[PDB]
């Protein structure tokens, strides 16, 4: 069994043990006293803890292998002409094939992010939304698979101008510098040093205008959880705590034209079940079928509207902002720089494993 083009077989069909592809390998970077962490390679006692948990880095890597196959694939067809529900819907289509989506065992792990210009993440099209891929757009294509809970959150920039060109080497660059000095005790502040001093060291030219590349200072990366796209630290993209032993992280910087600092901008389409709230008894019918709905498709997982559509749901707005009002659903809404700024993305899922760092996601495109 191979891969079609379009693709279409699922990534568990191409490997029938259930023994998917690793990513990048990494050994650990040396600590700020100078001695290599190049031990755990090699420390029987750190190659046991790591085969303790294969189950878990595996689902990872199905789901990893997936994102890598549904991207090459958008990359191959987007294209200004379209609309974003259009690039949304292809893109969704093939990601539900390829994960073999399973209720909350399989399945997206958050919705297709599509963030376009001084918007930087958390624009995805709602129903009616008529905003058409332009030839000078910036669009932050950010979307994830998961097997299990295991979640890959995994991001580029999509551009057909090449005036973007340096702007999105900064960012790729300052992606790549905090995958890097990122490591078990590494301390969280010292990765988004690193990012700041990479992404500040460019100077890009856009339309005769010139800018000095800003790290998105209110944006940042963070831990992943089972079924938790953000589970507590954050992995700052600027200048206490430090990246532990089997944890997973979304390594992502934003540069940007602007001021640097997102704000809450147009209406929104992202939402998500606060993860710490326990049951709450709802009586309200439409706001009670609503959670029941969201309980039994997504979970603790992120949703959008369209997604609530595709369930044959109408209806719903005010039930919606009654979950929001009692703290049951948190909004995502987009966050934008400001007005005529540019913003690009890079992200990657990374497996702090015993052993060693596993960039999960890498690509031979990114
Ligand atoms: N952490 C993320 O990258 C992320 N990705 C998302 C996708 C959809 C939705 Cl609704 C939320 C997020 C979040 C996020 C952001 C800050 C607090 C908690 C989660
Ligand atoms: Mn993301
Ligand atoms: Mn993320």
């Amino acid at each position: 069994k191979v891969q079609t083009d379009p693709p279409s077989v699922p990534i568990c069909d191409l490997y029938p043990n259930g023994v998917f592809p690793k990513g990048q390998e990494c050994e650990y970077p040396p600590t700020q006293d100078g001695r290599t962490a190049a031990w755990r390679t090699t420390s029987e006692e750190k190659k046991a803890l790591d085969q303790a948990s294969e189950e878990i880095w595996n689902d990872f890597r199905e789901a990893a292998e997936a994102h890598r196959q549904v991207r090459k694939y958008v990359m191959s067809w987007i294209k200004p002409g379209m609309t974003m529900i259009e690039i949304c819907e292809k893109l969704e289509d093939c990601s539900r094939k390829l994960i073999k989506e399973n209720g909350l065992n399989a399945g997206l792990a958050f919705p297709t992010g599509c963030s376009l210009n001084n918007c930087a993440a958390h624009y995805t099209p709602n129903a009616g939304d008529t905003t058409v891929l332009q030839y000078d757009d910036i669009c932050k294509i950010d979307f994830g698979t998961h097997i299990s809970g295991r979640i890959i959150d995994c991001a580029f920039t999509v551009t057909f101008n090449p005036k973007y060109d340096t702007l999105l080497k900064a960012v790729k660059d300052a992606t790549n510098t905090g995958i890097k000095c990122a490591g078990i005790d590494v301390r969280l502040c010292d990765v988004g040093e690193a990012i700041q001093e990479v992404m500040e060291s460019y100077e890009v030219e856009i339309d005769g205008k010139t800018y000095q590349v800003k790290p998105i200072r209110n944006l940042n990366g963070h831990s992943i959880g089972q079924y938790r796209i953000h589970a507590g630290k954050t992995v700052p993209i600027v200048k206490a705590t430090r990246m532990e032993e089997g944890e997973v992280y979304a390594i992502e910087t934003f540069g940007s034209t602007g001021k640097g600092v997102v704000h809450d901008d147009m209406e929104c389409s992202h939402y998500m079940k606060n993860f710490d709230v326990g049951h709450v008894p709802i009586r309200l019918p439409r706001t009670k079928h609503l959670l029941n709905v969201i309980n039994e498709n997504f979970g603790t997982l992120a949703f959008c509207r369209r997604w609530l559509d595709r369930l044959g749901e109408s209806k719903y707005l005010m039930a919606l902002k009654n979950l929001c009002d009692l703290g049951i659903v948190d909004p995502y809404p987009p966050l934008c720089d400001i007005k005529g700024s540019y913003t690009a993305q890079f992200e990657h899922t990374i497996l702090l494993r015993p052993t060693c760092k596993e960039v999960v996601s890498r690509g031979d495109d990114y």
